[PDB]
């Protein structure tokens, strides 16, 4: 009763053997999983980096594409400017800004850069001061339809009435072209 | 005998201690791998989101670039159109769409928007039925599209509306709702 | 001579505990295997999407490049166009001549617009041929020469006008790269 049964210990040895095999398989599978995991990590880093690069490039391109959607300027510090939507090219020269009942009035000359006339252009305009959300809420906007005839190479007089802002506060202007009713001839 | 041998039991105990070591190692490794897997899953969710956004932006930007490559229109719902590739600017006005044997003929005027004459322009043209509104219908539609290159020795003087005829076989006027037209610049001459 | 009973009892207990631990570890191994499979598949998909995206972005970049400036090999080019989205110019190279410590490009420029433009400035970079290999680029760039040509040239609409570009540091036969762009600061429209 001080000592152990031989057969019981034999069974123990067999069990220890089976455990040995199991432990082996576990170690092996563990190495496999380690490899796969490392591979996954590195691939992920690569993806994140490449994505980073792509977003930067695409941001630059978007930024440059903005130039065809509209023209932004400070009418207090600009004489000549250009409006180009990829179809119609116009040049503008600001003659003067004058106060009129509640707001400002921009007198300017517009000129059709093309070889054929363009008529009945409409202008999308937003204006204000030189911030992000309220400065955007403090911007007024409108679409000016026109019957203006722009003959090729001819500086033509145009008046932009902008209510709500005095001349000395008028330091922001975003202007774009609406081509809904455009006719490529004399009106 | 009837009892277990001492030495054999010592051997077994030693192998058991060894097994204890290996087991402890396996547990530790299992835990760290668990942690790594967690991280990988979270990071993957983020990656899926971010990639979705990126694809979204790239799509728009690339679409915007297509406006200079060629001009797309429904000739049945269009009078004026513009072709501009960054070098040559042309305007066009559709006078009429006429039926021929198994096709349509478009009579139009083209005009050079620039200040110097351009000559020997070639036109890449693709035409057919209306552009399908669903993405799954795209490949079949593309396979059904008709294409050709119109070589013209037409000289376009600055500002002068000039008569041009596009013969498009394969599609009747009432089915002709897609026209894609671009400029080939290989043999273009400025003067 | 004989093994101790107590020691053996202890050994059986510990062996049983080992058995439980091993079972748990096998279970966890299965779970981890499944999760790893998921991760691998999703990541293959992602890698594909990313590959396509980079592919597209490349062509986009190399296209906005054409609005940014005009790149050419003046030894292989007669006619060319410069267009920054506002001003359109057409150029024809008449000759390239060697001068003191460089080359001179005689060319005709013509304003593609309907109004005259004046006081154009030109940003110019020039040098030896742009190499095909992409690894050679960062070194080839270092060796490029640059300058800004300020002008009082009046470009009337549709009128081919003589312009001379003096480019020091490179002989005519070695002048195979010219990058030219428009500076718009002092542009006057008369």
């Amino acid at each position: 009763d001080y000592f152990a049964d031989k057969h019981l210990v034999e069974e123990m040895k067999e069990q220890q053997k089976e455990q040995e095999t199991k432990i082996n398989l576990l170690e092996k599978q563990q190495k496999e999983q380690e490899a796969k995991i490392n591979l996954l990590e590195k691939q992920q880093a690569t993806i994140i980096n490449t994505t980073k690069k792509v977003t930067e490039v695409v941001g630059r391109v978007e930024r440059k594409q903005r130039l065809f959607d509209y023209t932004e300027l400070d009418p207090s510090q600009t004489h000549y400017f250009i409006i180009n939507n990829g179809n119609i090219g116009l040049a503008g020269r600001i003659l003067s800004i004058e106060p009129i009942d509640n707001g400002s009035v921009i007198h300017l000359d517009l000129v059709n850069l093309l070889s054929i006339p363009v008529s009945n252009l409409a202008f999308n305009m937003t204006w204000g001061t030189k911030d992000l959300p309220r400065w955007k809420q403090l911007l007024l906007n409108t679409k000016m339809d026109s019957t203006i005839e722009l003959l090729p190479g001819a500086w033509t007089n145009v008046t932009l009435t902008l209510k709500g802002v005095s001349p000395n506060n008028l330091k922001y202007l975003k202007i774009g072209i609406d081509m809904e009713n455009v006719i490529f001839d004399s009106i």
